[PDB]
């Protein structure tokens, strides 16, 4: 029997959860996919010789106090937290992102990763130093990724997956 690990997707609309998401799922770029909606998408993968299956969380914007994205944060076993690289105020959001996850579970430690998207892109606005240096401040990697070219797509999801293991192992 396989292990499902319970991955959840946030950031800031427009930063790429999607098309990551999809990237992962189905090896396709999506120029839009359709930004309300927030689903589940499994795929069956091996994992440094671990057969798992990974139940992903692709999530929308919700303005408001939201008991279903409460519900996600205590159901979810890992985070990505992902902000785009040609957008500042994504990076800025991070913070918000991981206090809701850790007040949700009422802990400072939860399997997180975080991710800068669109490195395809070359305009960045968001220093990798920056970036590197926020992710050393929360005590967890930093991956920059290109749904868009593929680039480090698999390596985050399994990073994550490679977090949740080893807070449990
Ligand atoms: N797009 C439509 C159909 C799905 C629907 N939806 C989101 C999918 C819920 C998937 C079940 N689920 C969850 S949590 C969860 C996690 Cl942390 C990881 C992987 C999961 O599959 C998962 N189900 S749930 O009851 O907490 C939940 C939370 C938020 C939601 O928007 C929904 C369900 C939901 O209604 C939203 C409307
Ligand atoms: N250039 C580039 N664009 C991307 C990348 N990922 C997403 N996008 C685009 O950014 C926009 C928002 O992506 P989407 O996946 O819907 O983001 P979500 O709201 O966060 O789900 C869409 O136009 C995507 O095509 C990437 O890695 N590189
Ligand atoms: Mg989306």
């Amino acid at each position: 029997s396989m292990t499902e690990y319970k991955l959840v997707v946030v950031g800031a609309g427009g930063v790429g959860k999607s098309a990551l998401t999809i990237q992962l799922i189905q090896n396709h770029f999506v120029d839009e996919y359709d930004p309300t909606i927030e689903d589940s998408y499994r795929k069956q993968v091996v994992i440094d010789g671990e057969t798992c299956l990974l139940d992903i969380l692709d999530t929308a914007g919700q303005e408001e106090y939201s008991a279903m994205r409460d519900q996600y944060m205590r159901t979810g076993e890992g985070f990505l937290c992902v902000f785009a690289i040609n957008n500042t105020k994504s990076f800025e959001d991070i913070h918000h992102y991981r206090e809701q996850i850790k007040r949700v579970k009422d802990s400072e430690d939860v399997p997180m990763v975080l991710v800068g998207n669109k490195s395809d892109l070359p305009s960045r606005t968001v220093d990798t130093k920056q970036a590197q240096d926020l992710a050393r401040s929360y005590g967890i990697p930093f991956i920059e990724t290109s749904a868009k070219t593929r680039q480090r797509v698999e390596d985050a999801f399994y990073t994550l997956v490679r977090e949740i293991r080893q807070y449990r192992l």
